[PDB]
């Protein structure tokens, strides 16, 4: 079900790090959009890390006038969900897509996998 | 997963024709560069996206780099997950993605391409 996407995006979102780590399956991972063609896997152990310093390029992000924005999670079945998000100006231009991948088992995340469309 | 299957092994084997009924009429194929946004095409176009596919894969393969695909896993039954690889022909994996197929009514409403980025 949605709600562990959900604890994790509100609880990660308000600098909440640990309960957003606990979110995570002990081997659960996250692998981000970029890794140089293969994306890098983090372990539960390395998450708390990657929030805090994702928070903090966020804020850099807004006081130059782009967003970050996601949509609610599209379930399909009971251990998948697929959260689409944009970039975008302040006024609504979006200047880039990706979707995040939650892979469930048990109501912890066993893989969140991100993917953005690629750029100049 | 049946239509997934059959698209990859029509279109992967030439034949167009069959390879483009896959898709819905309202049906669409999303690239994964187009300027951080995806490239759109609908069922029309897509027959001359496979064939420019193919013919960039046959220069790949000359060159020693393969696409290789993973049978479909299937999340309820409307959505597919491909995940693919480019690798060598040694089996070194240079990049890695993924095809999201929607479903609805035994044809593909969406085919969302997905590749890990470079610097």
């Amino acid at each position: 079900s949605a709600e562990v996407i959900d604890r994790f995006f509100k609880s990660s979102g308000a600098g909440d790090i640990e309960t957003a780590v606990e979110c995570f399956a002990d081997d659960g991972q996250w692998i981000t959009p970029d890794g140089d063609g293969l994306g890098t896997v983090h372990t539960k152990d390395q998450i708390g890390d990657l929030i805090t310093s994702m928070n903090a390029m966020r804020e850099k992000m807004i006081a130059s006038g782009v967003d970050g924005k996601f949509e609610s999670p599209i379930m399909f079945g009971e251990n998948m969900g697929l959260v689409r998000w944009t970039v975008e100006t302040d006024d609504g231009k979006v200047v880039n897509r990706g979707v995040d991948l939650f892979i469930l088992s048990d109501g912890k995340i066993v893989l969140k996998d991100v993917y953005r469309k690629v750029k100049l």
